């Protein structure tokens, strides 16, 4: 869980 959300924010800039 805490990957994936984790993953979703690093797109951002």
């Amino acid at each position: 869980i805490f990957w994936l959300f984790r993953g979703k924010a690093d797109v951002a800039l």
